[PDB]
């Protein structure tokens, strides 16, 4: 059950459940929160940061020490940094400029180059900024469903994840109609020529109030920490949960560790 690897690469995936014991009212069904802040850069986001990076490898368009650029953000920019470490590769990463002065440490310590645009330009701005990077440097741009399964064994009654999570969520959901055919998949969004449904069966929204509410009560009662969108999807979980009753089985996706949020208000207190 100890493990030995190679590359800290190898430890993104294979994150655990955790059956809620408290804060679950005695007619819900049983619902377990995934884990994703478990994988080695402490989010959900290793996974397509890895993913990306393989797919580019496969495909004969990197080679040892290479530079890879990519406009990024959030937690995705944290995986791909690491990952770029891990493999040797050189990252440069272009970001709005929006975080924090450790962030930019941390980001750094992994040895990846910082691209900052605009901070109101968003995303669109970073973009713009890294395929002109492209055309003047010739820069190259570039598993949670058969996990949940193993882990779910041979009953799941509903799944459950925020919208932040993207492909995730879409791959793991073929996986889990094929295992679970009655299995009901809700995607989760803050307050603020066939067609396919393939991907989610209904839309759950949660107020930030309700997202703060859930996620500070996991955080007390069951010692589980997540960011925001963490308290979002436990939210919608149990509200799930209640619906299906008893017997029945739901599992939710923490995309991140709230140690990572604490200058939100998240877990701001009075003082």
């Amino acid at each position: 059950m100890a493990r030995t690897v190679n590359s800290i690469t190898e430890l993104i995936g294979d994150t655990p459940a955790v059956k809620l014991n408290r804060i679950v009212d005695e007619d819900s069904a049983d619902v377990y929160l995934k884990l994703e802040f478990m994988n080695p850069g402490s989010s959900v986001k290793d996974r397509i940061a890895l993913a990306m990076i393989e797919a580019a490898e496969k495909a004969g368009k990197l080679k040892p020490g290479d530079t890879i650029v990519e406009p990024t953000s959030g937690n995705t920019g944290i995986g791909l940094a690491m990952v770029a470490a891990a493999k040797g590769y050189k990252a440069v990463l272009v970001m709005p400029d929006t975080m924090s002065l450790e962030r930019r440490n941390l980001l750094r310590a992994y040895g990846a180059e910082l691209v900052l645009t605009p901070g109101a330009q968003g995303m669109r701005g970073a973009i713009a900024k890294a395929e002109e990077l492209v055309r003047e440097h010739g820069y190259f741009m570039p598993t949670t469903g058969k996990e949940i399964v193993e882990q779910m064994g041979d009953q799941l009654d509903a799944f459950v994840a925020g919208v932040g999570t993207g492909g995730t969520i879409t791959g793991a959901g073929k996986v889990l109609r094929e295992a679970y055919p009655n299995i009901k998949i809700y995607a989760v969004e803050p307050a603020d020529d066939i067609l396919d449904t393939s991907i989610y069966d209904g839309v759950i929204t949660v107020t930030t109030e309700e997202a703060f509410a859930a996620a500070r009560r996991a955080a007390r009662e069951e010692g589980i920490l997540g960011g925001i969108s963490s308290g979002a999807a436990i939210h919608a979980a149990l509200k799930v949960a209640k619906e299906l009753g008893k017997g029945k089985k739901v599992l939710a996706i923490i995309p991140s560790n709230g140690e990572r949020y604490l200058s939100t208000p998240l877990y701001q207190f009075e003082d």
